[PDB]
């Protein structure tokens, strides 16, 4: 008899498809996640106390002493227990915030500002979302981020130096990075970083492969404050997709005729055609020169859960992203998939082709088939957005269940307290001795910046402060540093977009924000940019925007991007079981190689 | 790796296909069947006897008293037990027939006629066929008919009135329903039925949905004695397929040439070309005006299993169906699939196209493929016949295991005994008081009809009798009333034919039986009939033929048609797993909607 | 504890029953089918062409050269590919018919007749039905027919000789086989066949068992043109069931009284009581002496798909089968199950008992149970018809997927072309040299017959032609020779009927068609015929009728009968799982042994 | 012993969760979809043509006559076949647009 | 201008509309569509700003 397959009911076929996808996911296997060892390494400095200090762990929300170290190790250990169980009652039992006034029930803050505002506490944002399963893609716990840099490492010294330089450079305009008027500061930044071992010495044989992949070399104006995804290094700092508008309704080719939108100019003034309405690329303008958490009392209140959310001031209006601070503002409030949805909408409006390896992408006279639900606009619009929550579950596992890395503000706190004590001949947080020594010149500038801010804030004679100035009043979100929500979602979303579109398409016109006016101008860039390159750049823009705000380190971002790529790939692989057509997505990965899914 | 399926051996693929079909059938779920409550409602009228009477249940074959009520309730309860077990020995233990003569062993009958014939008993026909499984289609027990009308209901009153009117109208010619010569009787029938609540009052919100679907309105000459399937109501009473012949061998189109059969006229004289031989549409002629079971003793003997089968007389010859009695004769002896096989053969000979959604139905120059074994004549010829036994198992379950509804003759027996007693001021079977009151005028006519028959049968001065005259000497088959074998098979078979053919095809010429001669004449009908419509009409013709014989009620037939439709649909659904081709059947269902299988 | 079984839900019991039946079918195992090796044996005779010629394979529809060999081997190889895949688009891509006129799109035929008719092509009838699964019975591919006779074999020589003799004997009346007026021709036929090795020499030890079973011996008037099923050899040529009518409505035994139908005579004039209507055994009369495809151009057009269906002429009226040609006509247009349904109806009307090993077959006073749905008339009427499609799937596999044997007309084509060429000293189709030499006398007669037909057809000076005259204008159906649709269905259907009835019942009166008038007469046969014997004879009648038309060989028929028997047996075996009763069918098989199922 | 549940690996728990969701969806059962009957109801108005007209069916893209009725019913029937198979080559074989 | 009747398809009964008014002209029948202005707030209003 002739070998054959058999049919079954549709319902059973659907069930079997779902089981086959689950089986595929299971058959990938799992890898462990390894932390860097700091959590139980660092011990209480008191000679009659053997307890861990937890100074390099995220402890935002647990009560801290005047040095910024948690008061009671049990507070953190219970937090860890609650992280791994996810039980809501157990979460509700944790210690959050400082001691409360028995008469009013309100937290008693250190700072006059916090007490005058009568601030309440804010809580951890989904501390157990790393336990949540998902109907599609790799399970949150099945993949790993590598150990975070330790406080004593050249990598961390380089990272924190860079964050201070970004903070002090917040009023610099992207289009003026190489302007003579900025040369003193820009060259200072370049020279400072080039003076650090991470940047001026290569990795050595036997170093962790993850370190080798992410380690940076000579700093230049051309790479200053940039990411390392392929494409980020070519042409202007900001991705085309975060400044340009799109082709507008009324511009179209109809047979042999070209119609021109009466609104065509809007493309070149940052208006994205969003269906039949518009998205403006112009960002709200946070008060220039105003930073936060530059006073130790306010800083400690924030570390103790003081809810400063909503405290920023703004100038009227909006403008195409101009300064480093503007990029920080952008990423303060974006929906996490916002940049990539917006890029997708520009690509669609501009008529950038889908992946030619999808079905039905030929002229309809040849294939008798146009695309929409599958392999078309509606498909990619759902797919780019749906991956975000799956990527976030995975990064939550890394953030809370694995690494619990302290946020940059916390590192800056240790540095400040250390430096102040050393000036009096005392050693506090020797763990950051190297950063304090290496960042001397930068910290001198930060001190001056902080005094100015402290005086502006109404303290006529402020204590010296070397804190990392925050772009946001509340500093970081209420979750650990490593990895990043923004960067994991960036990784997943741009992965989908490169997969779905013909990512090799070359962009015709390249723009930048004008040096003098709030408008786009032709870039002086002479090469060719591609969709793939500018999507990678967009991911790096959003990710580094968090660093420029003071809330993530370089390694948080890069490693998160890689994690999000894995999530999106796995979703595509499992979904491929569901289609009858013969096709694949061509995906250029972050590592420079291509996978067909 | 690229997702894939794998091959297996032919044998395993066949096995898996069969399992998948069984799985599909299992996954349909099952529904319960609900009886109307009469079985244990009606009690023995004797004040010292609390037993059920079972007067509204089928008890044909169990010994009855002089009123037609069973003598011993244990007889019926044992019958029920035997129905549910199917054990042959247990069946053989039941009580069947009246007491026997110890000298001859023969049953002792009430009637001189039965004793003179020395009749023996007949037994129940497959009382446990409702337990039989099947290799294809829905299991007999998986589907349901709704509760039957109760004796006290307006519906039952209407039903039994209609049956008496059919009995008294047996010598009326279909083609003369609206002839002035028949106006007195026809108007009597119309007026009587229009005087009944079922017909003259609509269903009300909250009535059972099944009642709402089958309830009839104003009776007219145009709908008198018709069914309600879509198509039955348009044009002449009898389906084309039970009177017309077909195209004959020798009539064909060969390229550009038309050849004409030397036997072409046979088409218009009721000859179906049956391969290279013929089927004659002409029915045998039962003696006009001769009815049966109009004497209470003969009636009770039949109730007590007296085997009167074969006792009818006939005139010589045969004729195209002319009278109501002729349709009764037709359905006395037909193979249950006979009408539909015959219709199928007419459709095939006349070249009516198969469903255009089947494969290979195009001219062969386009598809290189003609049809026969699959999607062609041999296919439909097996499929239309094979569904009959599967449908019959299902209706057996309803008949014997669920509802056990008394046959119309039994209802007429209660009515007659009641009315005779009431004339003497006594109350017997008050359960049918409403029917007796409502049917007064009809019963007056039946009394006169019965006296004439009783005299003809050799009783010079017969007792008054109000029994429902039977077309058949033995009355009903030896099984309960609800549902009907004929009607369930009708439902299943016409379902197959509408599915398999292009049922939307419009019929070119419409015929009727001539008013004066045994011949076809062109119908005066002005509209358009369709294949689907005339197949539905055929099903209603066969089903109502049983009612005209006196053996089923309207509700038995309609509900059975629906049950048979479900059986045929399920068979098609399970069979669809077996083909490699890309196709479906388009099936217009009885409810006016279409399913693609 | 006492060992026990348990109940489950009805629905699960139904499912398990179906799975158990599938398991039973799977556990039978499978056997391979072996072809005779001709397909790649015979090669193109051109010395510069090594390709197979495919001359012994069915290639009807593929374009042929002037000798009747296909023009392009790729045409046949693609046909084979399409056979095994069943893909409708692939089927639509095949080459069918000769080159077409670019102006009209019509095929360009060789013959004036075909061009004058403007014939189109006809396509293959379900070339992939051998891939179709079934819900019941053995899978189409699980069983086998043995290799067909090869062109060079004594068996094939005997087979083709017999077919020519039947063609030349088409006007001989069955009742006059032994009449002195027919003696010259009849003795010629007997002597010719007795001169052939197949008939005059026994099989030898080591010959294939299938050959030994089907090999025939001495030809006599008593076995001339008969089949070899047990029963075919006893009494008159034609089965009682293809000439007699049945008992008629109105003839019945009612208690101690015998009633006689006023239509009783119809039984003895070929009227089958078909419910309350009738089937006439009288067949349409194809023009005596008119054969087809006797001209090489017309023959080649038919081989190239010219659709001559419907081209025959007939005399007015109908008659009980009289001549060999009448049996050919019978089987031209019968529904494949028609003969056996008709026999079943005769058996039922005549009151022939069902198998006594079925339940409930006793008088009802003993068993309290009559039969209808199961073990009765409705049961057998569905079962005999349902087996036909299952048997046809199996024979399609053998026809198309396995053996692809050329039809007899094609063999006659090779013989004619060979003989014509040899007369000019050339060798064409040496493969049929033996047939040409052995059939010399027969071919001389065929030549004369063909010239007469060619002149009648309007060719005043026809080329010599030794083609096998066809009874049908289109010759064979559009599918290979081995096996036969008619014969496989015959095998399956008579198997069911012998199983279901008491096949040992002896028939009381034996009839034949009168020598002078169109009526039945008492046979002079002195022995006893049985139901089983006359059912076997009926199967052989239908099968050999195809051979008498010129469309099958002896071995096609016999082997098909055996295949159909296997299908029906397997259906009965699987269905036996579905009943609760204690019974079996007693089945006398074709090999003379009995199986109880 | 006290009745208990057991743990398994995270990976197996994820797999089992996904299967349980598929099982839930399967256990909902399915229902058929019924069309209104127009597709084969309406016939070609020409007295020598018994074909369906398909006038109440979506036929946008198939060639239409001057009245807006499709020219060739086979165009629509092939479209239906392609709809139910999804085969790209089969789709590419359909008739789209006028001559 | 005529209501559905007993025995009509349930789907018809659910979606069948009655008397047309300026207040329901060209509106849908989802609960809430019938109250207040034609257009949903969410297709004309802006939101609270940063
Ligand atoms: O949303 V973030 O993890 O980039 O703080
Ligand atoms: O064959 V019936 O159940 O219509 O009495
Ligand atoms: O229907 V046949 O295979 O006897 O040509
Ligand atoms: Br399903
Ligand atoms: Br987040
Ligand atoms: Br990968
Ligand atoms: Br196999
Ligand atoms: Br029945
Ligand atoms: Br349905
Ligand atoms: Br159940
Ligand atoms: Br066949
Ligand atoms: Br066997
Ligand atoms: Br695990
Ligand atoms: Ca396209
Ligand atoms: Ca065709
Ligand atoms: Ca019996
Ligand atoms: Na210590
Ligand atoms: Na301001
Ligand atoms: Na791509
Ligand atoms: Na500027
Ligand atoms: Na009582
Ligand atoms: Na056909
Ligand atoms: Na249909
Ligand atoms: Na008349
Ligand atoms: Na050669
Ligand atoms: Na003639
Ligand atoms: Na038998
Ligand atoms: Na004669
Ligand atoms: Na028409």
């Amino acid at each position: 008899g002739i070998p054959a397959d058999n049919l079954q009911s549709r319902a059973k076929a659907s069930f079997d498809t779902r089981v086959a996808a689950a089986e595929l996911a299971l058959n990938r296997g799992v890898v462990p996640s390894f932390a860097n060892g700091e959590e139980l390494l660092y011990r209480n400095p008191d000679p009659d106390n053997t307890d861990p200090s937890f100074i390099a762990s995220f402890t935002k929300g647990l009560p801290h002493d005047d040095n910024g170290a948690i008061i009671d190790p049990d507070d953190f250990l219970a937090f860890v227990r609650a992280i791994n169980s996810g039980d809501e009652k157990e979460i509700a039992d944790l210690t959050l915030g400082p001691a409360r006034d028995p008469e009013t029930g309100l937290p008693i803050w250190r700072s006059d500002l916090a007490n005058s505002l009568e601030l309440e506490v804010r809580g951890w944002e989904n501390s157990s979302a790393g336990l949540t399963f998902d109907l599609e893609g790799p399970d949150a716990q099945s993949i790993a981020m590598p150990p975070a840099p330790v406080l004593t490492s050249p990598e961390l010294v380089a990272e924190i130096a860079e964050l201070y330089l970004m903070a002090l450079g917040r009023e610099i305009e992207f289009s003026e990075f190489d302007s003579p008027k900025n040369a003193e500061y820009i060259q200072f930044a370049i020279d400072q970083l080039n003076g650090l071992e991470w940047f001026n010495t290569p990795a050595k044989l036997g170093d962790p492969p993850a370190e080798i992949r992410r380690r940076r070399g000579e700093v230049t104006v051309g790479n200053l404050f940039r990411g390392i995804l392929p494409g980020s290094e070519v042409g202007p700092y900001l991705s085309q997709y975060i400044i340009v508008g799109s082709k507008q309704i009324g511009s179209a080719t109809v047979g042999n005729k070209t119609l021109v939108s009466p609104n065509a100019a809007d493309e070149f003034d940052g208006e994205i055609a969003y269906g039949s309405i518009t998205i403006s690329q112009r960002v709200r303008i946070a008060t220039p020169g105003r930073d936060f958490m530059t006073d130790l009392k306010v800083f400690l209140d924030v570390q103790d859960a003081a809810d400063f959310r909503g405290f920023e001031s703004y100038e009227p209006g909006a403008r195409l992203i101009r300064t480093i601070r503007d990029l920080a503002t952008w990423v303060h409030f974006d929906a996490l998939y916002e940049a990539y949805l917006n890029a997708c909408l520009i690509l669609l409006a501009n008529g950038v082709p889908f992946d030619p390896n999808l079905p039905f992408q030929q002229e309809d006279k040849l294939d008798n088939q146009d695309v929409f639900v599958n392999f078309g606009s509606a498909h990619v619009l759902s797919l780019v957005t749906e991956v975000a929550t799956r990527a976030l579950k995975a990064v939550r596992y890394q953030k809370f269940n694995i690494h619990r890395r302290l946020r940059p503000e916390a590192t800056g706190g240790l540095i400040s307290v250390n430096k102040i004590a050393a000036q009096k001949g005392e050693s506090i947080f020797p763990e950051v001795d190297l950063a304090v020594e290496e960042l001397g010149d930068i910290l001198e500038k930060a001190e001056i910046s902080n005094r100015k801010q402290n005086i502006a804030d109404g303290d006529p004679d402020p204590d010296p402060s070397f804190l990392l100035p925050m772009a946001f009043a509340e500093g970081s979100p209420f979750h650990p540093s490593y990895g990043s929500g923004h960067a994991v979602v960036a990784g997943a979303c741009v992965t989908i977009l490169k997969a779905f579109f013909d990512s090799g398409i070359e962009i015709d016109q390249v723009f930048e924000v004008d040096k003098d006016e709030d408008k786009l101008v032709k870039s002086s860039f002479k090469g060719t940019l591609t969709v793939a390159g500018e999507l990678n750049k967009l991911a790096d823009n959003i990710a580094i925007g968090r660093n420029m705000a003071g809330v993530h380190y370089f390694s948080d971002q890069f490693e998160s991007l890689l994690l999000g790529e894995q999530v999106a790939i796995g979703i595509l692989e499992e979904q491929s079981l569901t289609y009858g057509e013969n096709f694949f997505f061509n995906l250029p990965k972050f590592d420079g190689t291509t996978i067909q899914i």
